[PDB]
């Protein structure tokens, strides 16, 4: 495994609702679920930006990872993402946001500490590029 | 290469539907065709979920597999998944299945044995968090 | 770092458009800018077809790129990707493009130069399937 340094920006973070965690030992991703202090409507084509009340520290930058919708929700209920995936930089330092899209013709309810995304962690290459008048082997 | 193993879940498969292959050496992606007896019409906004007729066990936990729109279907034609990106986790065992969502104006035909999406492959990493009240280098 | 080929294949590019450039040494992601001649209207629900003026050549098979959304204009305008994400497979040699999708209810102009998507290049495995009766460890 990997670490990241994780900061809990709001207290319900380990008390009330956990950590994000992976599943299974092989899990590819994370839940990750909302930090709101009510439930919240989202109406059709809707979007809203949903706080987690924890940041994350990559920092390591051959990592970084990605925010995706959950299969379920997607598909049956269209609750997706509004920016589609989202890409976590390994020098971002702020509170992991969704933004959670309604794509769906049905009015949907997201209660506090429900799992609405999924985070994965995964490797990525940083490119220098060579300006060529034609490419070559 | 990676070994994968694949169960056939339907005859078909193989034989008049081939099995996922990657079209060039240097080609990311396998095209995933559906496993359907008859053709399907995908109207405006819907959603419909379409067998596959194989299924995958990825294994190694570093492993997971990604399923994403081919690009003339979803530039073209709006065909694309309803669930945006699928995530296929190493421990999964279940037929792969495609939410195949229609975000276009006109109608499309799916026939039996059709290219709707790809598979990929790509390495992940499994994090774990250290909880920390500051970031640090 | 990786080297990865690019040829220019309008003049702007480099002069009055910079080249794709990691905003900061941690940045996972590249923006994107297009490459038109004057402001482009992109109406609620349309998918139009935006050149970059550069082509890459990946070569490694080892290695892909990913095409996303932009966070904020996918959040806050709903500019999104026709095909939800763009994969470039090693052996592609054309003009990189983006499906612009504008998925949101209000209109939205893109400007000469606008970056609209990010470029993020990931590692991917080439699978060879096992074609087995029952999965096994
Ligand atoms: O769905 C998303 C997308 C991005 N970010 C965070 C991580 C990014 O590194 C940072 C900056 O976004 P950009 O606008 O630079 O892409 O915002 C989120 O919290 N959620
Ligand atoms: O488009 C998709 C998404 C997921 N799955 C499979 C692989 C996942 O590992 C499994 C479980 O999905 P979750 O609800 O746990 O994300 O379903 C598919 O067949 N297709
Ligand atoms: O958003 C996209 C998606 C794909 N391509 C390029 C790179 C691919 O390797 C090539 C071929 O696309 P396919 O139809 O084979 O997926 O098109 C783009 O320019 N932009």
């Amino acid at each position: 495994h990997q670490v990241i340094q994780l900061k809990i920006l709001d207290s319900r973070i380990g008390d009330t609702i956990p950590l994000p965690a992976y599943a299974t030992d092989g899990s590819a991703g994370l839940d990750l679920r909302v930090c709101i202090s009510e439930p919240m409507q989202v109406a059709p084509q809707q979007t809203v930006l949903l706080p987690t009340g924890i940041a994350i520290y990559i920092a390591d930058p051959k990592l970084a990872a990605v925010i995706l919708p959950r299969s379920g929700l997607g598909h049956k209920n269209g609750i997706v993402l509004g920016n589609l995936v989202g890409l976590i930089d390994s020098d971002y330092q702020g509170e992991l946001k969704i933004s959670c899209w309604n794509r769906s013709q049905e009015h949907f309810t997201v209660n506090p500490g429900d799992r609405i995304a999924q985070l994965v962690f995964i490797p990525v290459v940083q490119a220098s590029f060579e300006v060529v008048n034609e490419f070559t082997e």
